[PDB]
């Protein structure tokens, strides 16, 4: 499908070869694609306890042609999701905790002070001007200040 060969064109032929001996250990029978038994098998021997319905609602997730097993572009489609959302996760994650530290006296707003130190102590030189213009085009509301969602999108 579609959004099959979307997926195939993000990754390299090196991923797709290691993702090609994961899928075949899966698929324990060799028949080419993974059922509800054989996913369960390796869930549970990877210390995992999903349950009948959570097994199937993995399935559904990305079966496009309505088998009720994945065959190995519906597995890619599924590596693909899972590390955007890997990705978003971990960049969300520290900019909450860079906005954190760096908020030094905890207002729950960054100014030009402290964002000209979290790009001095990141090791990048940075000009007050620079800063002072970044704080401008960041501060999409003109309240004056930096708060977490325009320093999210900021970054
Ligand atoms: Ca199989
Ligand atoms: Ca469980
Ligand atoms: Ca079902
Ligand atoms: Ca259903
Ligand atoms: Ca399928
Ligand atoms: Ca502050
Ligand atoms: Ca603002």
């Amino acid at each position: 499908t579609d959004q099959q060969a979307e997926a195939r064109s993000y990754l390299s032929e090196e991923m797709i070869a290691e993702f090609k001996a994961a899928f075949d250990m899966f698929d324990a029978d060799g028949g080419g694609d993974i059922s509800v038994k054989e996913l369960g098998t390796v869930m549970r021997m990877l210390g995992q306890t999903p349950t009948k319905e959570e097994l199937d609602a993995i399935i559904e997730e990305v079966d496009e042609d309505g088998s009720g097993t994945i065959d190995f572009e519906e597995f890619l489609v599924m590596m693909v999701r899972q590390m955007k959302e890997d990705a978003k996760g971990k960049s969300e994650e520290e900019l909450a905790e860079l906005f954190r530290i760096f908020d030094r006296n905890a207002d729950g707003y960054i100014d030009a002070e402290e964002l000209a130190e979290i790009f001095r102590a990141s090791g990048e030189h940075v000009t007050d001007e620079e800063i002072e213009s970044l704080m401008k085009d960041g501060d999409k509301n003109n309240d004056g200040r930096i708060d977490f969602d325009e320093f999210l999108k900021m970054m």
